[PDB]
């Protein structure tokens, strides 16, 4: 038999939503700070790049990534959610950051370069969180 299962291929899943008209939303002091200070300082950091977009498991040759990580999250998605006023409160946005960091610590090994990057970003995140209004 000449079917060698070379197709169909893998793919990335659809990315998290960044819009949802029926989701409850608010603008709050805390959410404005989350965009203007928290997200924008992490985004500009030289360790941000692995976290600036949904994980492209196809490009990165990480075929196990979406087998292990079932609640993906990234700063591109968070940025867009903040820009779109998607959240109801600060907790929803903070939880997204916490999911992103937790995913990184699940997927990778302590001491890995990616983990060193997440640790540094998480330290900065926690510092900025402490000055939330
Ligand atoms: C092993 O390659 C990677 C592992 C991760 C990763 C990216 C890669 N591949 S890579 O080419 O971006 C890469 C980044 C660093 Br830092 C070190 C080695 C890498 O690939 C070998 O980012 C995410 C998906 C957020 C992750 O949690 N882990």
């Amino acid at each position: 038999h000449h079917h060698h299962h070379l197709v169909p291929r893998g793919s990335n899943p659809p990315p998290p939503e960044t819009s949802n008209p029926n989701k409850p939303k608010r603008q709050t002091n805390q959410l404005q700070y989350l965009l203007r200070v928290v997200l924008k300082t992490l985004w500009k950091h030289q360790f941000a790049w692995p976290f600036q977009q949904p994980v492209d498991a196809v490009k990165l040759n990480l075929p196990d990534y979406y087998k292990i990580i079932k609640t993906p999250m990234d700063m591109g998605t968070i940025k867009k959610r903040l820009e779109n006023n998607y959240y109801w409160n600060a907790q929803e946005c903070i939880q997204d950051f916490n999911t992103m960091f937790t995913n990184c610590y699940i997927y990778n090994k302590p001491g890995d370069d990616i983990v060193l990057m997440a640790e540094a970003l998480e330290k900065l995140f926690l510092q900025k969180i402490n000055e939330l209004p």
